[PDB]
């Protein structure tokens, strides 16, 4: 019942990600909290993709999350239609144009 939570670091940017509920197949929502020196990164462009191959050697199924800003937090909505391990790529551009990248994974 505990949600999925992961802390990432991309250069000096900290990004905590927290799912809404314990993720099961279907619609899922993840809240991202990017901070620099403890201050929320506002007006950033935040992109989140989920990737899983059905078998090794196949091109991965790839889900692009729909991301919206909630006042320095970012809500990423996606549909994960099968169980397994999903790779997660987080791509963030600050308002001024600085690019940050991090990756993790989610077991569903």
């Amino acid at each position: 019942k505990d949600p999925w939570e992961q802390t990432l670091k991309a250069n000096d940017l900290e990004v905590k990600i927290k799912s809404v509920g314990n993720p099961i197949k279907g619609d899922n929502t993840f809240v991202l909290s990017p901070t620099l020196k403890g201050k929320a990164l506002e007006k950033a462009i935040v992109r989140v993709q989920f990737m899983m191959p059905e078998m090794p050697g196949m091109p991965a199924m790839k889900e692009m999350a729909q991301v919206s800003e909630k006042n320095g937090l970012y809500e990423a909505k996606t549909n994960l239609s099968m169980n397994g391990t999903w790779q997660v790529r987080v791509d963030i551009k600050s308002k001024e144009g600085e690019v940050y990248r991090a990756k993790t994974s989610l077991d569903l």
